[PDB]
């Protein structure tokens, strides 16, 4: 059972105007296999529109992709993302007030590094208030996060947005 092709596809931003499909496949075939690539170009010129997009077979090909970054295709380093509000925040809603810092860390430094855990607490009692905030060094750790169905976090189900 396949994953949804939008969650096997990568945009990506910046290309070289000599990127060709066939370039840009050779370079991107590295970390899976691709079932479509194409480069963006003008219906009239064929001048490239400096952007495209491939598609891997799974989601894991998705991610090996990702975690080879920075790539340089055809001499230019470009801009991949996935299916855009390009964040490195999360808000974490129903996390109660017996989550922990280490709860949080625990589970989400599987998606990316974190740099800033903030579990929010009352301006007036220091009560914890059942959300919190996680700030990693890349967005592509937001981008698998949200799009997740279910976060299951010290027991409670979670809910989990971009921050902005
Ligand atoms: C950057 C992440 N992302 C890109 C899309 C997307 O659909 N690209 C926009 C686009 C496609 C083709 C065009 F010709 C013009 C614009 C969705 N998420």
């Amino acid at each position: 059972p396949k994953e949804p092709e939008q969650l096997r596809k990568l945009f990506i931003g910046g290309l070289s105007f000599e990127t060709t499909d066939e370039s840009l496949r050779s370079h991107f075939e590295q970390w899976g296999t691709l079932t479509d690539c194409v480069v963006m170009r003008d219906p009239n010129t064929k001048r490239s529109r400096g952007f495209g997009f491939v598609t891997y077979a799974t989601v894991e090909e998705v991610d090996a992709a990702m975690n080879a970054r920075p790539h340089k295709v055809d001499g230019r380093v470009v801009e991949p993302k996935r299916a855009h509000l390009t964040v490195k925040k999360i808000f974490v809603g129903g996390i109660k007030e017996d989550t922990e810092e280490h709860h949080l860390r625990d589970y989400f430094e599987q998606y990316g590094k974190i740099e800033v855990i903030e579990i929010m607490t009352d301006r007036g009692s220091g009560k914890k208030r059942g959300f919190a905030f996680v700030t990693f060094d890349d967005h592509d750790s937001v981008d698998k996060i949200v799009i997740q169905k279910y976060h299951t976090v010290n027991g409670h189900n979670c809910e989990v947005r971009k921050a902005l």
